[PDB]
């Protein structure tokens, strides 16, 4: 990294980070499914691809950096899709800092040796009693049964309950000794992603096809590196949640104003 | 390179190139005496500095990158100082284009483990024979300690307030190859070295500010320099290669007074 002249950052999908003479941020790092084979247990419909907490993750360390308290707001596009053959440079842009403080955001990669970037996502960063217990394996068959073919580390929802229109979850990382370790991350994508797993059962009740996370406001970390989570899911208009999380201790970690899921095409997904 | 997450690029001075998300550009290399020991020859008063010619070098690459022809105006600020026990990040940033197609330019560094950047230049890119060993002994002894590589101009001649060059790169096998270059900083500098005669006759005086520079032909070998004053310590220039080829003009050199002192306090 000096070798090239650039300052290197820790994080498990990162290797660079460099301020611009423009006061903005640039952050890239190698992504291979081989060097990262946990990623291979977040399949949807026969493909392999980036879940959308994983872009939220890289999002926290930029905010982290660049001294941002919040992602402000993100939002998904094309996927990126991981095989074991293939291999993509990733970056991280961030722009100056308003007056406000407030920064825009992208996430954009490209297959190593082909020249033009792909957008994947964009936003901004800047300043339990009487509920019915539900059976989780029960959950991870059904949604199996629609597309989203979860391997181990991304089965990390152990347990949940509901009562009125809430959810409350114990999530913690599936296959521990598979992934790099939850304290090395700002939070655990599986551990994220599991969070939302939840929220999947009365979100698809009565509906055709997938639904994936395409939009992510008010997103702030108190902790970095929980191990696990308890979470407090509660709806937030059609097809949104919301959500909030403490660890195994009560200490606040993560809160979420809203989390907006959408209908995808399985072809799509094989396409991209 | 790939395997930090960053496109490469081929040049003797960078290893990375990268477009940005608003149409910008950045540009790093490692930068260390070790690995690159002809800089070493470049020494001003006893401190060893990257020379203005490849500051100009390296702007050169990136209006190449960027798709711009000339180097519209670069400025240097503080010297870049090697040393042998050292070794510095290198920077060159380029904004977006204007609607005529101009972009600013900057050129940084800092030292492998120290926090702050210091910037070397910034500026913009868009659309009767001489006894030359006597000229360089002269200049050994006012502080220009110009080592092989450094000592490249052969011949020159003045005619009226005019100065001809041809110049060289010297002890070759110990640079990179001028191919390698859009334009070898040993052979630029000793294009100047031919203006430094009669300036230091009427202390030691640098490159500071260029205008106008275009490059027609990239990798020359030698050059046949026509220098031409310019206002009073600027001049300009214009170069063909040995075959009569146009390689490099210069709108215009300004150079000015450096102290050991300010040498000192950069290192």
């Amino acid at each position: 990294a000096a070798g090239l002249g650039l300052e290197a950052t820790e994080h498990p999908l990162l290797a660079t980070a460099t301020e611009l003479p423009d006061g903005g941020y640039l952050f890239t790092g190698r992504l291979a499914l081989r060097e990262h084979p946990w990623l291979a247990d977040h399949t949807i419909a026969g493909t392999t691809i980036v879940p959308g907490t994983a872009f939220v993750e890289l999002a926290l360390h930029a905010a982290d950096i660049a001294g941002c308290d919040e992602i402000t707001e993100l939002v998904l596009h094309t996927p990126l899709v991981l095989s074991t053959q293939s291999s993509s440079l990733l970056q991280v842009a961030v722009g100056p800092a308003d007056p406000s403080g407030a920064r825009s955001l992208t996430i954009r990669s490209h297959g190593e040796d082909v020249r033009l970037w792909v957008e994947h996502a964009d936003g901004s960063i800047g300043p339990p009693p009487g509920g019915d217990a539900w059976d989780t394996a029960g959950l991870y068959a059904r949604l199996a049964d629609r597309g989203f073919q979860y391997g181990e580390t991304f089965r990390g929802l152990r347990a949940a309950w509901s009562s009125g229109e809430d959810i409350y979850a114990d999530v913690e990382v599936g296959a521990p000794a598979s992934s790099p370790k939850p304290e090395a991350f700002h939070v655990h994508p599986a551990l994220l992603d599991a969070a939302l797993h939840a929220a999947l059962g009365p979100l698809l009740d009565g509906e055709e096809g997938l639904f994936l996370p395409f939009a992510l406001r008010r997103v702030r970390v108190h902790h970095s590196g929980a191990k696990s989570l308890r979470v407090h899911i509660t709806p937030d208009g059609d097809k949104s949640v919301s959500l909030s999380a403490v660890d195994a201790a009560g200490n606040a970690v993560v809160s979420v104003g809203s989390v907006a899921l959408r209908p995808v095409s399985s072809a799509q997904l094989a396409a991209a």
